[PDB]
This record gives structure tokens, sequence and C-alpha cells, in this order.
């Protein structure tokens, strides 16, 4: 941590310059020599300050670790409202989560943000005050004094005390056959229903270590980690983008139609070339794109759907179609509310599917199948909070969902949710 130390000392130097004792906002960016890679995650997990948020874009070129909440926001709308009051810092990012219910978020304007774009990094310090910048400069000084040296990530422990499913196997069929009853009757066709698996461990589970474990195995995935406090965290490694906005340029995608992966290149690629020719999944995928274009059309100019591709991940492969377009207004609250929850995580039609989930699910999804990422005026990117876990002390809660459709069948969809959960379960068991 000679890079960090040096950066911290440049920052303390800046904070010792005259700062005006008037309301305002300052952004201090210190260049971060990236002669080696920096284990931003290990650094974050060494700190006793909360909240912490860690995020890496799925391609591996963009990474951030942010610490300490100058201000918290309970929705993305309230976040964007704050940013619009400061248009002179167009690149000022707010970081965190949106819940499965998108009117609810946990987002922060961080004290400190280390951010790498591929080859370059910046340690950014911000000051903000309704009253005195000089005052908050004092806080920043104290917050720096608070930071400790990078310690080795702690270990994962593998001793299990219990294993609960919500719903269990019988409750799953109880619910599945209810859902097909309901499909039988009305105009609902697809409903995505979830399971929670609670893993109870004899020791408290270190969430950053779990995250570090996931990053090694779960390639080509967004990695996201929020430490709300010392006892509670939510994290995941999702292959799915909700949206990316650069100015008004928007990218989203219809990621639906699942097979299992196999480690041999040929058998996985036969399992995939199959997926691309299966009329049916291609139909299911196409109903997802239609729904996305529908949801988008009144707020965008031309929508371009790209050719299908198979996305090979660790335990599981997906059919995806990307959809690019331009937004009429550079607005993140529109992207959020138009795109979440996805047709891939609620089902179809939108209202009816959400209403079934609301009516009937035996546990709250909370942050599962919301989104994670950041927004600034200039750009934003959120992933869907899939392949994720909620960590509370000694309990780890894994989430995975399946799209019930008519012929479904309990046990097959259950097996599918096992495979989706696998990408995380295998790090712990």
């Amino acid at each position: 941590m000679q890079s960090l130390t040096t950066a911290l000392e440049n920052l303390l130097r800046h904070l010792s310059q005259e700062i005006p004792a008037t309301p305002g906002i300052r952004v201090i960016d210190i260049p971060f020599p990236l002669k080696d890679a920096f284990d931003a995650l290990s650094w974050l997990a060494s700190q006793q300050t909360y909240p912490q948020f860690y995020w890496q874009q799925r391609n591996g070129d963009e990474e951030a670790v942010v610490l300490g909440a100058i201000t918290r926001f309970t929705s993305l709308d309230q976040a964007q409202r704050f940013l619009r009051q400061h248009p002179e810092h167009a690149d000022l990012r707010i970081w965190g989560l949106n819940a499965f219910d998108p009117s609810q978020g946990n987002l922060l304007l961080p004290r400190l943000e280390w951010r790498r774009c591929g080859g370059k990094a910046t340690l950014r310090l911000t000051l903000f005050s309704e009253s005195s910048l000089q005052h908050d400069a004092i806080q920043a000084k104290e917050f720096i004094a608070t930071l400790v040296s990078i310690k080795p990530l702690p270990g994962l422990h593998l001793t299990t005390t219990r294993e609960q499913h919500w719903p269990d196997k019988t409750g799953w069929t109880q619910l599945i056959e209810l859902a097909t009853k309901t499909i039988a009757e009305g105009e609902l066709d697809k409903v995505v229903l979830a399971r929670a698996t609670d893993l109870h461990f004899a020791s408290p589970v270190n969430a950053a270590a779990m995250m570090a474990a996931s990053r090694r195995l779960n390639l080509n995935c967004y990695h996201f980690y929020m430490a709300f406090d010392g006892e509670n965290a939510f994290l995941g490694s999702s292959p799915e983008r909700l949206w990316r906005r650069r100015d008004k340029a928007l990218r989203t995608e219809a990621l639906a139609g699942t097979v299992a992966n196999n480690p041999d290149d040929k058998q996985a690629q036969q399992l995939g070339e199959w997926l691309m020719a299966d009329d049916k999944n291609q139909r299911e995928n196409m109903l997802v794109v239609e729904d996305i274009c529908q949801r988008l059309q009144a707020d965008t100019q031309t929508l371009d759907v790209l050719p299908p591709q198979v996305l090979r991940l660790r335990k599981v492969q997906h059919l995806r179609r990307c959809i690019w377009t331009s937004l009429n207004k550079a607005d993140d609250v529109i992207c959020l509310h138009q795109l979440q929850p996805t047709a891939a995580v609620a089902g179809l039609p939108r209202d009816l599917a959400r209403q079934f989930i609301a009516r009937h699910e035996p546990f709250t999804r909370e942050w599962y199948a919301g989104s994670a990422g950041y927004l600034s005026l200039q750009q934003s990117e959120f992933c869907v909070s899939l392949r994720s876990a909620k960590i509370s002390g000694n309990v780890v809660r894994l989430y995975a969902g399946a799209g019930i459709v008519r012929g479904s069948d309990p046990e097959q969809e259950w097996q599918e949710i096992d495979n989706k959960a696998a990408g995380l379960r295998t790090l712990l068991q």
C-alpha cells in the first residue's frame, strides 16, 4: 500500500489548504499509480467504517470501492434529485442498491471512492456541507485518520449448523401447482417464483471474503458487494445488465432461456448451439424483448435489437438479445422504473406477474432481483441483483428463481434454481 499511503498524504495536503467556510461541494481527485493491481476488496474489508460498496463491471475494466456515507439516499429518485442540484460535477457518482421493489434503494454519496478504468485509477475525496465546507473538511480529516492498513482477507469457514429452504420442497409444489392453476385460468402466462436457501454457520461469515471467492470462479459477471454494517451485507455475481446509460445512449438486454454449462468446450457449445435453435426458448426470449421495447418506446427513439447469442457462464448458459436505443431524456429514474423488475424476474404480463409474486411468496426478495451499480448525470450502469446472497451474522441466504409457464413441474424447475444458486453455493459448501 505505498500507492494508497502516498495518495492519502496528497489528500491530507489538500485538506490543509484554505477551504472556504461556506455551503458547497468539492471533488478532490488524486491519481492512483496502478503499477500493480490494487486489491481494492481487501482494502475495503480491512476498514471498520460502514457503509462500504464494491462493484466491478462484468467486462473487468471498471471497478470501484467506496467507503463512508456523506449522505444516504433511500431511493434512486432522491439520489438523482441531489445530483441535478449539482450539474457542475457531472461525473459525481452515487453508489449502491435498488431493492426488488424499485421505489426502495440503499445508495450513498461516498466519502472516498477508489475507481479504476482499466489501466488508470483515481482516489477521489469529496466534501459537501449545507453549511461550511471548512467544517466538513475537518470530518474528512478525521475520516482519513480512521483508515487502517490492508490486512489479509479473513478466511471462509465451512462448518454448517443448519440448512432451511423457503419454501421447502412440498411448499414449492404447493406454490407451483397453485401458480399453474392460476395460469390455467386467467391471462397470466409466466410467473417467476423464487426460493431462499438459508445456510446457518457456526461462525459469522465474512462477506468480503465470500465476494473475493466468487470473483475467482464466477467469471464474466458483475460483482457487487454492500456492507450495510458489520453484521449485514448483500452481494452477488450477476451476468445480467439492467441498463447502461452514457448521456442518452442506452443499452439493456433480454437475457432469457437457460441451459446448464459443461466445462468441456465442445459439449457446452453443443448445449448452446442447441439453445439457439430451440424454437420455444427463442420464443420466450422474444416475448421478453417485446415487453422491453414496449416499456421503453414512449421514452426512446429507435430501438435496435441485436442478434441472439449464447452467454456461457460457470454453471448455466443463457440466450441473450441486446437492445440499444437513445433516450429522449438523460434520466435514470425513467430507466429504473421502466426497466425494473424485469420480465425475466417477474414474468408476463407485468402487472399480473408482479401481483402473483406480491400475493403469494413466502419471503421478501428484499435486495434480490433489484439492481446494483451507480448513477451520475453523465452516465449510469446497474446490473440485475441476481446470483446474490444476503449475509446476516452467521446466516447466509441464497436466492434463485424459476419462470413457471404451464407444463412446468415442481422438481424440474427446482433443479434449475439449484443450478442458478450453484455459482454461490459451491464457494461455501
